[PDB]
């Protein structure tokens, strides 16, 4: 595998979003994935939006601003036979109802969706080369939310709770990350994304490896 990867050189990665006060990164992390595999192999990048998967995917645990899963993320687009555009049915930031003729509306579709084997970086990174990954990693502490630049190592537990995509990885120093991109605008992080260390074994640095998974379009 290469030595550095960063899907944002390839014209993969839509510009960061801010997901407010709503619980919605699952969306977010979804549709940012759905948006790189679309432009990979169709080659052309559409933003994709998260408003119809707060809306129109709500099931069994994944309930909007309540909080969800990734992988319903990719279900809801799978069931539903597509996906609308962030133009067509743009973010609110609140639970609202599903707009059915919107819903109907459909410009991108997958296939189906893989999970990456659990707990184990190399298998992720395997993974990060071909395409964006979905993760989930434990964003709860204020090292975190304060993160402001850098190579992030902690502290954080593995207990994850924030949805996130990881764009890329490469190597500084001597020192391995992870480039992920969050949806917490361009005011946090480096312009919106984070580097976190990589290859510490086990679940990851916040757990950043104990639950990736990604789109699969033929
Ligand atoms: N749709």
């Amino acid at each position: 595998l290469p030595s550095y990867v960063d899907w944002r050189s390839a014209g993969a990665v839509v510009d960061i979003k801010s997901q407010g006060e709503c619980g919605g990164c699952w969306a977010f992390s979804a549709i940012a994935t759905v948006e790189g595999i679309n432009k990979i192999t169709s080659g052309s990048l559409i933003s994709l939006s998260e408003q119809e998967l707060i809306d129109c995917g709500r099931t069994q645990n994944t309930r909007g601003c309540d909080g969800g899963y990734i992988t319903d993320g990719f279900q809801f687009i799978i069931n539903d036979g597509g996906i609308n555009t962030e133009e067509n049915y743009p973010y609110t930031a609140q639970d609202g109802d599903c707009d059915v003729a919107l819903q109907d509306q459909k410009y991108v579709t997958i296939d189906t969706y893989e999970n990456v084997p659990y707990n184990n970086e190399w298998a992720l990174q395997t993974a990060v080369t071909y395409q964006p990954v979905s993760v989930a990693l434990d964003a709860a502490g204020d090292a975190f939310k304060q993160y402001a630049s850098g190579i992030f190592t902690g502290p954080c537990g593995t207990a994850v709770d924030h949805a996130i995509v990881i764009v890329g990885y490469g190597t500084e120093g001597g020192v391995d990350y992870w480039i992920v991109k969050n949806s917490w605008d361009t005011t946090w992080g480096e312009e919106g994304y984070m580097r976190i260390l990589r290859n510490v074994g086990g679940a990851g640095t916040c757990g950043i490896a104990t639950m990736p998974s990604y789109p699969v379009k033929y």
